[PDB]
């Protein structure tokens, strides 16, 4: 790790008190998981999301910090926006949007949590 930092705060679920964040530099540890009750990395065990909501991962390439829905059936809006859940019954994976700093995710009826992101001088 040492590279640059994101973090992340669930603001109104059935576990309020979750946490999650991570460094640019994470290769197959940074990739986020919210969700209900799974080996995800935050627990978010609302009946809204069955397992999985949604999750992270960025690039270093661009510079780019997106999340994406796995299978998004209550769906996950980012900054009160449906941006990986647009279609229902299609319940598609969907794209990585690209999140920002005091962003906010919501992937369900309630459960939001709030979108950092900060660098580290080491």
């Amino acid at each position: 790790l040492g590279s640059s930092w994101l973090f992340l705060e669930v603001i109104a679920g059935p576990a309020i008190g979750l946490q999650h964040a991570v460094n640019s530099t994470s290769s197959s540890k940074l990739p986020v998981k919210l969700g209900r009750v799974s080996p995800s990395d935050l627990a978010l065990k609302d009946s809204e999301v069955s397992g999985k909501h949604a999750q992270i991962t960025w690039n270093s390439t661009k510079f780019k910090w997106e999340l994406v829905d796995m299978g998004s059936l209550n769906g996950t809006l980012v900054n009160s926006h449906s941006i990986s859940h647009p279609d229902l019954g299609s319940r598609k994976w969907g794209n990585p949007v690209e999140l920002a700093s005091d962003d906010i995710i919501t992937l369900g009826t309630t459960t939001k949590v709030y979108v950092r992101i900060s660098s580290q001088n080491e």
